[PDB]
């Protein structure tokens, strides 16, 4: 005689642009799973510090401080956890990425309903093989 839920699928929203944070929360949103908002690279992994999350997107489009180190914090931290850095001309993502070694996947700024649906759809199966066993 209730309800037990829980929204099961707790994703990090961070965005260094408050237009796109907007709308990436808002795709978030209709596809119903918990948006945690952020905004800066260290404030994913501290978001993550605070709470538990269980996909990582963090936009960044300025490649004037992260987009890269922020992935070396979370893998300092220790990731357990997929980390999808949403980048935007940062020279060179990938490279950052791999210098920090803290990431997991390299995505653009333009994060589509469609595009998200599929990224969340294949990493929500991908994170049930992680998490299970």
């Amino acid at each position: 005689k209730a309800v037990s839920d829980n929204d099961d699928m707790m994703i990090l929203v961070v965005d260094d642009h408050p237009i796109n944070r907007r709308l990436l929360a808002d795709q978030l949103g209709s596809l119903g799973y918990q948006c945690k908002t952020a905004n800066d690279g260290v404030d994913a992994l501290n978001v993550l510090s605070k709470n538990h999350i269980d996909i990582v997107l963090s936009d960044v489009n300025m490649p004037n401080m992260d987009g890269y180190r922020l992935t070396q914090r979370i893998r300092q931290l220790g990731l357990t956890l997929p980390v999808i850095g949403v980048t935007a001309n940062a020279l060179a993502e990938e490279k950052q990425r791999c210098l920090e070694s803290g990431m997991d996947s390299c995505l653009s700024k333009p994060v589509t309903l469609d595009v998200i649906k599929q990224t969340l759809t294949l990493y929500a199966e991908r994170v049930r093989k992680s998490r299970d066993s």
